[PDB]
């Protein structure tokens, strides 16, 4: 979704970088956009939490507006590592394209083009690719990974010592489902199976199990 956020997060973010103060009015010169408008985009900002105007009237990226500024940033730059290295579009090209594609571009591609491209360091501009890490390239909890449709994936956290309930425990061991482990999982209750054995899981380690897909 081409957000007109996600354009102003990604030009405060672009700013910084280059060592330039987030001031409104460089961003409506850099963004094209009159003074009246940006004020207008961030005030709406602000409210939605995503950005703060500081004492000296720069926009300071709330932690939640810098998440997701970074994610935009990283797809922006792994499109364009994506549209030279591999599709080939002139160079001269490359940088408004991923401008667009930035905004289209899902978590899943990203993952992918990690594994396709050679090198995910810079852009082919000279720029670090951020959110990396953060991109998952700890994970998605079971609850969220799971669907009506079985699929493996790779448990990254049991976190059971933040369960109460325990009767579960000697299940996974007894399923040989660990950290680290290639299980399969799916909504129906949620239920992991491995090494031959369904467990069906309680709300509380469906909460709680974080699965990195695979
Ligand atoms: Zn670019």
């Amino acid at each position: 979704l081409v957000d007109t956020t996600e354009m102003y997060l990604r030009t405060i973010y672009e700013l910084e970088e280059e060592g330039v103060t987030p001031l409104r009015a460089r961003i409506a010169e850099r963004l094209e956009q009159s003074g009246p408008t940006v004020s207008q985009t961030v005030a709406r900002m602000e409210r939605d939490g995503l950005v703060v105007v500081a004492s000296d009237r720069s926009l300071q990226m709330t932690p939640t507006g810098r998440t997701l500024a970074t994610a935009v940033m990283r797809k922006h730059r792994l499109a364009e590592r994506l549209l030279t290295d591999i599709i080939g579009l002139d160079i001269n090209k490359v940088h408004d394209e991923a401008c667009r594609w930035e905004h289209v571009m899902s978590d899943e591609v990203e993952r992918r083009l990690v594994k396709v491209l050679k090198d995910v360091s810079r852009s082919p501009f000279g720029n670090p690719i951020p959110g990396l890490d953060e991109l998952g390239v700890p994970g998605t909890r079971v609850i969220d990974a799971a669907t009506s449709m079985p699929r493996k994936v790779r448990i990254v956290q049991i976190n059971e010592i933040f369960q109460v309930e325990t009767d579960q425990f000697t299940q996974l061991l007894d399923a040989d489902i660990r950290v680290g482990s290639e299980v399969e999982i799916v909504d129906r209750h949620i239920t992991l199976s491995h090494n031959g054995k369904d467990v069906e899981l309680l709300d509380d380690l469906a909460h709680t199990i974080r699965i990195e897909e695979l």
